């Protein structure tokens, strides 16, 4: 079933690319209608970057959660 | 830049999962507004399946080509 191909790719995408800043924790994310937004950083590193005033790694990639648009 | 993360993931997704039927040729695809549709089969296997009357592997997965929806 094609929705499972999409789902399994998303599970994999989320798993193999950890937080861009600390490289170990997995990334923060949220569900955004029919998209999954994967933020570049875990929450700890995100809150940290506000504290240290660095916005270099701020960002996200949205992913349609279904096989068919 | 976040659009490049999306693009590089798509280049990889397309590269490591070949046609579901013959497992060697890369898949057919088309550009569909702001989505990239990756069909489950290469064209040769798709046209073949119509000939042999098998629709088991028919299908596709659409991918938003941008980082931000
Ligand atoms: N964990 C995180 N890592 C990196 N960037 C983040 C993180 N959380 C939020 N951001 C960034 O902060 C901004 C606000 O995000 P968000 O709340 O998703 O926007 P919206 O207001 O459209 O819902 C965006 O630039 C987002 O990329
Ligand atoms: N190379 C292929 N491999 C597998 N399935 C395919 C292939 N080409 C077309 N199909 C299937 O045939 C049907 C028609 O596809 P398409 O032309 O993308 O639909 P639309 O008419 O919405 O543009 C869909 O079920 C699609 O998945
Ligand atoms: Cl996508
Ligand atoms: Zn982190
Ligand atoms: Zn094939």
């Amino acid at each position: 079933d094609d929705d499972d191909k999409k789902t399994n790719w998303l599970k994999r995408i989320y798993r193999v690319r950890p937080c861009v800043k600390c490289k170990v924790a997995p990334r923060d994310w949220k569900v955004k209608n029919k998209h999954l937004r994967i933020y570049n950083m875990c929450k700890t590193c995100f809150n940290n970057s506000i504290d240290i005033g660095d916005d270099t790694y701020h960002g996200h990639v949205d992913w349609l959660m279904y096989a068919d648009s």
